[PDB]
């Protein structure tokens, strides 16, 4: 059940993935309703932005690879959180319409 846009990541790959430039990524559990909730809007942002060259759209499914999730400390769902050249920069806690996660996007890409 891949998107075009979006990145799935794991244990193994999640650091090495996210090391250079931007990356926008939705920590979810399957059983999350406002993850449910979320998903298709977290698929546009996904497909609008699949040919970008300077970010990435990704998730993380932490029943699979908890480990990623608490070591950013994900507490709780959707966690949808900014990083930047490997490192972890903010956690977005706006609107999660489409509109503000495209502005959101534009604001954290000024560099």
């Amino acid at each position: 059940g891949s998107h075009m846009g979006l990145y799935e990541l794991s244990a193994s790959n999640f650091e090495l993935h996210v090391a250079q430039g931007d990356h926008f990524i939705k920590f979810f559990a399957p059983w999350c309703g406002h993850c449910k909730a979320l998903a298709p809007t977290w698929e546009q942002l996904a497909l609008g932005l699949e040919h970008s060259e300077t970010v990435k759209i990704g998730k993380v499914d932490c029943t699979q690879h908890y480990e990623l999730c608490s070591g950013n400390q994900v507490r709780g769902y959707p966690t949808l959180l900014w990083f930047r050249d490997g490192k972890k920069v903010d956690q977005y806690k706006g609107k999660r319409d489409l509109e503000s996660l495209r502005e959101y996007v534009e604001s954290q890409l000024q560099r």
